[PDB]
Order: structure tokens, then C-alpha cells, then sequence
């Protein structure tokens, strides 16, 4: 119900304690479309943690995080698995919306982007992130949204992880902030859009495969399949081994070392393990395998899953999959 | 048949920063939606308890903040139609399921079940695949916030249809452990106050946690070398008067308590202290009003 | 075009050397439902194997091989990926097709067959085959079609392993089969469908997990997730074990057993190894990664993969997931 | 702008009980859909090597049996338009591609691709994204077949457009191998008439295939201590006379065969027989008519 | 005949219980409406210094705030058709101007500036009659106000045509003090990122305050006996490596930062300290990305 509020003449403006919006569940539609489907529909993407010094993502450094294409978990994390099916998609209508979940207490700048080009870099500085053209700024308090303008253009579900991504990812979004304070989430970012698919595929698959060759350098790596992990994710030096799963969700891991012997797994940053942990160590060579849950918000000193005190680490050998913790090892 | 309507309080949510589903509570069929299940029926479990069947026609779940409005982060509602499936582990999981709600936690907040036709059995407790009579599950979840202080509390109002009387099942709940196999495990039986991971034995420690709202009468057996110190330093107070015998090898302590139903990670509902040598645990829980509570 | 048969007055019947139909890709159609969507579509199943004695299913024992739900990928190779995003199906029309690809030459019976009950044993014998009420016979030269009358039941696509699939299956296909020779299959089994889905949720897993106690016995088993197998599938005995992934398409396995020992691993049945298989082993203790390609068809002597000369076998936990060739690992 | 229309053979497909794609090789980008592919586009190539860009106008693919009526199995033709997307395995995954037809192999059978209207660049040899320089891929497969007979054979018929004439590409494929580095690997430049597993180089034999069919002229330099004999058991036959220059150290042969394109697991398109301390293989395969085939 | 439409951020508004004009920078031009003037046009300068001439069509400037609902005050936001006209010194005197708008630091606002027809000149840094050449200048306030953190944020969005190609102005700023003849005036070329006052070189320090937001390369070049740290306590962060070259008599530091653009009276930009007899400083500035940061 709407109120007088004490002390106002007509038409002044007022600052709430708080302001919301109730959100609701609304099952996709399916429409008409000049491929196989066109689905109209509307996710949840993350929650903008406060930072004093300018920081995109959440302090997720990958490049393209929330880059634009269906296959891209990040982003869609139901359309993913709608994705799996089809070979193309049009993005059609897409916005993205912002609404606080702090009071008008909170201090900062929130500001949601959307860069055409998915490879760019990210931003660092203020001058930056306000000279997108396609940008929307808000205090932290306030609700806000991002229309941007779809083209026709038919791409691809990058499912043979393109070296050129721009080329298949209708370009990314990102969010910043600034100015902040405190241990909570300023707001949620919501992702609301129209997409067509068009050729019925085998379903692309859900694993993603990682590959180190860390006696040729500690950087650098050849990946396959699903993007959950770029290379800076998988840190190889110092006797350490760690791995950032900087997305949400369950993940199944089996990891294989070429490497004289290994210490200890640890669960030590955004992740917990589910169930048992299967560990074989032998002279050359180790394998794990595990499922975790990991928050995805990024830690820069505490991996998502660690391996410590490993000697003479050659290669590294990887598969994660997303999963359901149903499918967790038994003790 | 027998046409109930109600509305029941459920369970208060406590803040968190990371997701939090349930309170933390684990368990996949937590608020499982069937008359039996006292963790979501506080109320309806005692007309459950004397039928066969039932089928709900109308069912919606209800928000009301208890918090402030400085408090941040919000409060999701939600309902699977599958009781099986697991909890969701991340926010954007959430807002994949058809029916959820999401609001501040300084909002009320409503989530309607749209019910079906079909008629599902009381009893679940036999039964393995659970979906088949349950209609769905309830979860709620937080995140982004911080304190202490619950940010509100969940209710269900419904109309339901029961069916056929039968002898009742009862409203006590009997628990079992022989620590002295282990510290964990337990058979348990007849109503679901309590869940194995509720009864902490360990380190000269007796804990139970009663993380549902509401007035009980309990006795618990121990045995046990010697116990120390029965406590109320959790979400439950003592009720009139508690009844402790003490001898060497065995003990029995037996009161009615009050539970607030709000889950406390460091003090239990009642906790014994001291206790030496715990081979077994066995223990009496049954929901009832404060007019039964023993005297001074 | 029609052609005149020499010899033969008007109304005759005439057998030719061999009977055909093209089969052309359609796109799957998406239609008006009371649920989210309703897919009109057609997917191939088998082809039906020659054997002189009764065998079904090409000769896997598994009871409900093809028990009709979306989440079967034994029976719908793409629909599986649609199941994963709904809670709920129900099919609309069921048909199944049968299209000879031998020469009229051929000896034998084909029978395709529906059993309401999806748990019910496999037949075995001439009786029986003939006794389904839903069933069609041919020769193995011509073609056949059986129609299953659907209700308006809704199931549950199992996605937690009901123990009484029955409830939450619409039965099961089943084909049988005998008389036959030679090493050619008979001709080709396709599944006709339209299936709504009513509930959106979270992808429910690729993943199948397998474990099994064999300190307990060499039989029994925990299997949770997607049943890409069942517990006759993995053999432990006599030194052995023996994993048998009878449904078409490629796997990521990672296995882990608890024992003194291992020998080889072997590729001696109805897969292939794709690419290189990561095998780790110490005393106690090994673990095996790799993916695989399977035709699907059961070997009663050959497993999938196997191996060879293990010692005081205790436990076998294992990670199976339905994956592209292209995840594999490198040499 | 330039305005082609032809069709033109592709290969012969050979029997299989198993499913086996392309005749069973194994890599993903065979029959991408690029003039300048010539595994695709026997024809085609020796024009697409003068021009930048193209697009497909009209694109079919028709298979003529050449087996008889007792032929059993099945013969797939398939376009997937992702050039990178790996070959299907099983038969069942063929019918999940939307533009896919199947039939006996004793009969007619067609596949119509629709075009569209964007141009793409001629070289994809460079290219590392193939699929944003490929109109797809066609790929074709059999199953439930017997037999050493090719069931029947595959052509392309299409109507495409080309856009700038450019300095040519060149019909001729350079092949090199470092046999003392690896049996295995090889720089190969120019046309796709061979590829790396296509020349076999151990156990003291050098078998080279080149299953895409047509004339060719070839010049292979060995650099070996000494060789056996040039033989032609496969799928191909020398026409006009074989040049062969034997030295200590160091062979040249040159000759022009005509290949059937059919592949052929114990006999190569050639091969040269004991063959001692094989360091390194260089070879030139051209594609051209039987009129340039050299005089006894 | 070359039309931008754009918006960028010009700077933070910092609380002030006094009136406080431009962040309490004294300079008349400060914001004077000319592409060349980066301290408003923190984008646009890297396109007008290719150009000639200049004529705003539409231009507007926006706040936004970045501080709660009880932080007390106004910010104002002000445009004089003058360039050259002395900074207003009262609250009173700002509401004597046309062209003003006036807010709570919570509250969004805007100033429309209606834009005239004449073409002026891009470069005004030789130009004495600086009206002639700005389209007016740009001036924001504060008063009633009280922390450290700022109210919130001054955008300038406009359409601007653009009129003739010249040879490039360039984005560097060079900056030279002779600190042996004083220790303040300089000779500063380029565009303007800092201005006399914004280097201190006094008492064995060195400060430079970058107060326009952005990433910038730096060169300092230092004529000195020796020095001491760099370092980065103020509105800026290094961006990558620092190489420092120390001498006796000479130093040079460059390295790449990142500024926040807003002023702070006690730590600079970057600031080198224990600095003995400092005799000259020159330096360069250069306006970029943090792609070209120096490496480790
Ligand atoms: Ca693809
Ligand atoms: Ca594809
Ligand atoms: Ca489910
Ligand atoms: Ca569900």
C-alpha cells in the first residue's frame, strides 16, 4: 500500500530505508521461430559483492566470464543444458536486470556492462567502465537495467572451444563496483532473454578437460569441452598444485598427476567436498577423484580444491563435469 | 473425505552470508510435503496420525519478517515437485525450479502450490521411493545477509482431504544409539522430531537438538558410568520440573521442554555434561501442550 | 515407380529381392502443452541382431533396457539431454518402427513388443513372444509398426533411482527375435513419440556412480544417477573385473579399486578406447581414467573394458558419464 | 559473382557390420563443406584455388548404388553444420542431426542442404576456427553390411559462387617426413590429397595412399642406403612408365598413377618395398590428366 | 560533419561542510566545455586531439550518487556560458546563475545545457580569451556535507560534431620544473592531466597528484643526489612492475597507474620519498590502458 509520507509537499522525492521486488518463478515459453525453437525465458546470474577499490565480476580475472552464448554456464545456468542440444542460437530480446538487497544505507557505485566484443579486457579504472556504450550506474541501493539491442546474426554454441570467441559469443557481460563497505552482497543481476536455436545436434557434452605439460612451462594448457576453468585457473608451481572452479555449482573432478609424490587434498577456498574424497598416490604418478560444490565467487589465495607438497610436477591431466551431488563417492 | 484447513508455523530463518538451504539442515526430504512430516506439519502430524491417505487442494507457503529493515540479503521460498531431488547448492539453481519466491528478508513474501488430484499415502517413513507419497518438497534458502537474529518465519496454510481412520501412529518419537558401537547412527522411530545428526554423543557430552517449534515431554535412559549436569542453554527452556535419577552404570532423566525450533550449532536443546563411559542412548519424544509438566 | 510383374494376373502378391524406405532427418517440433512444452519427434533405437535361437534386446539381459522415459538415452539417444532440465513427462503418441534392411531371402522372426510393466522378466520363449497384448510379428524382410496407446499419467523422469522403476517408466520396449543366420542385422527399430514435460529444474546429471562392496559379495551393488549400466553389467570374480557399458555412445570411466594388485587394462569387447587411458596403481590401491566408444551390443564373454589379474578385490568404485570424443586424454 | 554448377564424384562407400563413418577415417574436418577441399571437391579445387571467397547457392549430395539388390545395412549421408564437431560413433547419434537420409544400398539416394547467404574464405588451411570458413561438413556412413564390394558412391552437386580472383593456390600437395625424428607426423602443404596417417613409413616399407579419386603425378625423393621395388597393389595403376633413379643414400621416383580413391588397409596406392635406413621422405602429389604420363 | 555521441565520468564530489567548488581546485578553466579539456572530457580528448574544431549539439551533465540516504547536504551542478568567469565563492551566488540544478547527495540529477550553433577552435591551450574558444566552462558544489567518503558521481553525456583531420595533438603531457630556481611554476605541454599545484617538491618529497580518473603511463625523470621509495599511498594503485633506475646525481622511474581521480590533500598519486637536493624534474604523462603495463 502506498503511504504519505510526513513532511513532504507535493512532489518531493524520498529515500527509503530499503527498497525490493519480489521475484517469482515463471516456467520458459516456447514460441514460433525460423529455426527449431525460441525460448523466452529468465536466470538468476550472481549477487554483486561490495569492494572498496574497483573490481569486475566479483574479482573473477577470466576474461569473457559472462560472455554471451548459451553454452556458457556462467551465464545461463539452465539454458546450458538446452544449449548441449542445438548447433546455433540468436539472442532476440536480452536485458539484465539489478535489484539491491542492501538498504540506502550502503555506499558505491554498481554499474552493469555489456562490451560487444567478448575477448576484451577487463576494466580496472573509473574512467573505463563508464565510457561502455552500453552501460547502466546505480547506487548500490537502487534498483537498475541493462537493455541490450540484439542483431540477427546466427552463431554458434562455441562447443570446440574456438580460439576467436568473439566470433561465436554475442559479446559479454560484466558488472563493477566501487566505493563499498561491509561483508554483504550490495544486489542480485538477473539475466531475461529471448533466444532461438537452430539445428538439432547430439548433445555436445558435459565435461570439460584440462591438460598441463608442466615440465614445458608452468603456464599455458591445452582445454576441451565445456569452459568451467580457463588456464590461470589451474595454478602449477611451488610444490602446489590449485585449482579454481570460479562458477557455480557441482562439479566431478578426476585429476592425474605425473609427478614423484603428493601431500595433501585440501578444500580450503569457495568449494566443499561432497562424500569421499579416492585418492591413490604411487612413485611417479597420482589420481584423485571427487565431487565438490563450489560457490564460484573467486578467492585469490585459497584455490578451490589445493594439492600440497608435490615433487617434481611434469604434467597435469584433468576432467570436470557438472554434476548432481547425488553422484558423490560413498566412504 | 475429512476436509482440514489450516495455517501452521514452520521455522525461522536464520541469516547467512553464503547459501544457506533449510537452515543448513543436510537432509533431501527435510519439509517433505506430507501430514506426517512434523518437520513441516507442526500442527496437522496430529490428525496424520489417524489416516490413511490424504490430498491437498489447496497449499501455499507464507513469509512474515521478524527482522528489520536494515537487514540485508534476502529469503527464497521454494517447492519441488520431486521430494527426492537434491537441495540446490547455489542461488542461480534456485531460480531454475517453476515455483519459488524470493523477497527481502523485511518483506512478506507468499509461494501458491498449484495441487493435483491424486491421493498419496500418510505413512512415508517404509517407504523408498519417496516422490511416489510425497507431493514434492519445501525448501528455503538465504543468503547475503548476517546476524544473529532470525529474519522471519515461514508458515504453510492449506486444504487438505484425509482419508481413511485407522488405528493412530502416534505422536512419539523413540531414539536409539549404542555409542559404545559408535558415536553416530541410531534407529529411530515413530514421528521425525529428531534426525541421527540432532543427537551429539561425544567428548563426555549429551546433546539433542529439537529444531522444530513446539512444547515436548522427553525421558532419555543413559548408560553411562556417571553423568554431571543436565542444561538448557540452547533454543529450548525447561518446562516446570525435571525428574533426574542417577545411579552407577545407568540414568533417566525425564521433563517437558519448550523449543523455539531455531537451530544452535554451539548449545543444544538439552545437553548432559560430565558423562562417563556412554555405551547406549534411549529416549522417549513426544509433542504435547505445558499443562503435563511434572511439579516441584 | 511402379513397374508391371511379369506373370502375374491382376491381384497377385509378389515378393521382391528386397523391400526399403528412405529415412530423412526432421527437425523436432514443438507444440502447444498443459505442461512446458511438448516435443514431437523421432529418434533411432537398434537394429535387430540374427540369432537361430529366442534372444531379445539383441541379447542384453537387463530387464527395462528400454523402459520408456525421457531419461533413458538406451532408448532416446537426444531426448535424455531434454529430460535433464523437467521433473516431470508424459507421452502423448508412442510408436515404434520397424525397417527391414535384408534381402527377402532371409529366414527368421522379428517381433517388436510393449510391456506395460517396465520391470517385467525378459521372455525367452515362442509362447510367450506371441502372447504380449501389444506386439507386432514380420519376417525379418519386411516392415512392421506397433502402436502404443498412451495414457495421461504423469511420471517422474527418474533422476534418483526408483527401486520400483514401474511406477515412474510407461512401460517398456522390448524386441525378440529367432531362426535367423548370418553375421547382418535384420533391420533397423525406431520410437515415434510426442511427450510433454511439465517441470523446469535444474539439469539433473550426466553422471552414473557405481560402487560395490566385494568384500561383502561379488554381487550387489549402490548405483545412483543416470543407469547407464546395472549391477550384472560389472563382473568381480575369480581375479577379473569386467565392466559392460551395453547401451551405444561415449563414456568418460573413472574407476578406482580397492585391491592388492592390478594386471591390464583391456579393450576386448564392444568399446574402444578413445585416445589415452590414465591408469595409476600402488600396493592397496589403483585407479584407472579414460573415455571410451561403445557400440552398445552386449558380449557375453568380452566386457566393455576389463581387467585382468587383480588381487584380494575389495571395492570397486566407479564414475561413468555419458561425453564427447572430444574430452578424451592425451598421450 | 562467379557462378559454378557442377557435380562431381566423392568416394565409393565400402561395406561395414559396424557403423564406420567416411570409410573409416577418422578425422573431423574430411568432408568440410570448402572448395578448396578437395576430398570433397575433386573437381571443384582445381578453380577454387584461383579465387578468394564462396558461397553455396544450391547443395546436394546423391548416392547411386553400384551393389546388387542382395546387399544388406544401410547407407547414411549426413551435414552437420558445425565443420568442427567430432564424428558421430554410434548409429543412433546420425539421427539426431537434423539434416541426415538413409536407405539400402541399392537404391538412390539424396540429401538437400540449405544454403545461406554469407561468403567465407577460400583457404581454410591456415584457419584455426574451421568452422567459421566451412559450410559444415558432410559425412557419410554404413552399417549392417558385408562384403568387399563398394556399395555405391557419393557425388556433390552444387551451385556456387566465387568472388575474387587471386594469384592460385596451386594443385599440387608437398609432403615431408623426418622418418629418423618419427615413423609418425609430417609437414604436409598445399592440397589435401594425403594426410599424415595416409603415408605409412616402418618395417622396411613405404606405402603411400591416396584415397581421393583421379590422376595424379607423383615425384617421392628417399633419402635411404637402398630400396626394393615400386609397386602398384592397391588401389591405384601406374600409367605410362615409372622413372626411378636408385643411389647409395639417396632415391627418386617419379611416375603418374590413376587412383580408384577407394581405401585399401593392406595394400597403399603405392609402395616401395625393403627399404634400409629410411631417414627422411619428401614427396610431390599433383592431381592431373593421364596425357602428361611419362614415355617408355 | 564527424557526430560522437557519448557519456563519461568527469569526477567524484568529496563532502564539504563549507562551500566547496570543484572539488577545491582554485582554477578558473577547471571544466571549461572544449574536447581538448580531459579534466571533463576524460574520453573524448583521445578523439578531439585528431581534429580542428568543435560544436556541441546536445550536452547534458548527470549525477549519481554513490554515498546512503543519510549523508546531509547538496551537491549543485552548474554551467556559465563564460570559461574565463572567477569561480563562484557562496552558496547564494551559485543560484544566481541560468543554468544550475541542485540536489541531495543521495538523489540522481542533471543539468540540460542548451547548445548554441558556432563552430569554436579544439585547441585552447595557446588561446588567451578562453571564452572565444570554450563553450563555457562546467562547475559542480558542495556544502552541508561531512566524511571522507564521496556523495557520488558527475557525468557529461553530449552530441558533438567534429570538424577538420589534423595531424594528431597526441595523449601525452610533459611535464618541467627547475625545483633549484623554485619550488613551484613549471612548463607543462600536452594535455592537461596535472597542473602546476598538482606536483609538490618540497622538504625532500615528491608528489604528483593524477586527479583525472584513469590509467596512465609515467616517466620521471629526477635530477638529485639520491633518492629514496616510490610509493602508492593516495587515489592511485601501480599497474604491474615499477622499473627504477637510480644514480648518483639522476633517477628515473617509470611504471603504469591506475587513478581514482579524486583529490587527497595528504598522499599523492605517487610519491618518492628521502630526496636529496633536488635540482629538476621532468616528466611524462601519458594517458592508456593497463594492457601495457611493465612485466616482472
Ligand atoms: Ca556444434
Ligand atoms: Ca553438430
Ligand atoms: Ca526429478
Ligand atoms: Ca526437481
Amino acid at each position: 500500500n502506498i503511504s504519505y509520507t510526513e513532511g513532504a509537499k507535493p512532489g518531493a522525492i524520498s529515500a527509503p530505508v530499503a527498497i525490493s521486488r519480489r521475484v517469482a518463478g515463471m516456467k520458459p515459453r516456447f514460441v514460433r521461430s525460423e529455426g527449431s525453437v525460441k525460448i523466452v525465458h529468465r536466470e538468476f546470474i550472481a549477487s554483486v559483492l561490495p569492494s572498496n577499490d574497483l573490481t569486475v565480476n566479483n574479482g573473477d580475472v577470466n576474461i569473457g566470464k559472462y560472455r554471451v552464448n548459451p553454452s556458457n554456464n556462467a551465464l545461463f545456468t539452465w539454458l546450458q543444458g538446452q544449449a548441449q542440444l542445438y548447433d546455433m542460437y540468436r539472442f532476440t530480446r536480452l536485458r539484465f536486470t539489478y535489484i539491491p538487497t542492501t538498504g540506502s544505507t550502503s555506499t558505491g557505485r554498481v554499474s552493469i556492462l555489456w562490451d560487444r566484443d567478448s575477448q576484451d579486457p577487463l576494466p580496472i579504472d573509473r574512467a573505463a567502465i563508464s565510457s561502455y556504450a552500453h552501460y547502466a550506474d546505480s547506487a548500490p541501493w537502487a534498483e537498475n537495467v541493462l537493455v541490450v539491442p540484439c542483431d540477427n546474426t546466427w552463431r554458434y554454441m562455441n562447443d570446440t572451444n574456438a580460439v576467436d570467441r568473439k566470433l561465436v559469443d554475442f559479446g559479454q557481460f560484466l558488472f563493477a563496483t566501487y566505493s563499498g563497505a561491509g561483508a554483504t552482497a550490495h544486489g542480485d543481476l538477473y539475466v531475461e532473454y529471448a533466444v532461438e536455436f537452430k539445428d538439432p545436434q547430439p548433445i555436445a557434452g558435459m565435461v570439460c578437460m584440462f591438460d598441463r605439460l608442466v615440465s614445458f612451462s608452468e603456464v599455458g594448457s591445452t582445454i576441451k569441452g565445456v569452459n568451467y576453468i580457463a588456464d590461470r585457473d589451474v595454478i602449477t608451481t611451488g610444490g602446489n598444485i590449485g585449482v579454481n572452479i570460479n562458477i557455480p555449482g557441482t562439479y566431478l573432478v578426476t585429476i592425474v598427476l605425473n609427478a614423484t609424490s603428493i601431500g595433501s587434498l585440501t578444500f580450503t577456498g569457495n568449494s566443499k567436498l561432497v562424500g569421499n574424497s579416492l585418492n591413490v598416490t604411487s612413485s611417479g604418478a597420482s589420481a584423485l577423484t571427487f565431487t565438490l560444490n563450489s560457490t564460484g565467487v573467486p578467492n585469490s589465495s585459497n584455490s578451490s580444491f589445493s594439492v600440497g607438497t608435490v615433487v617434481a610436477l611434469t604434467r597435469v591431466r584433468m576432467t570436470i563435469t557438472r554434476c548432481s551431488p547425488e553422484t558423490a563417492y560413498l566412504a
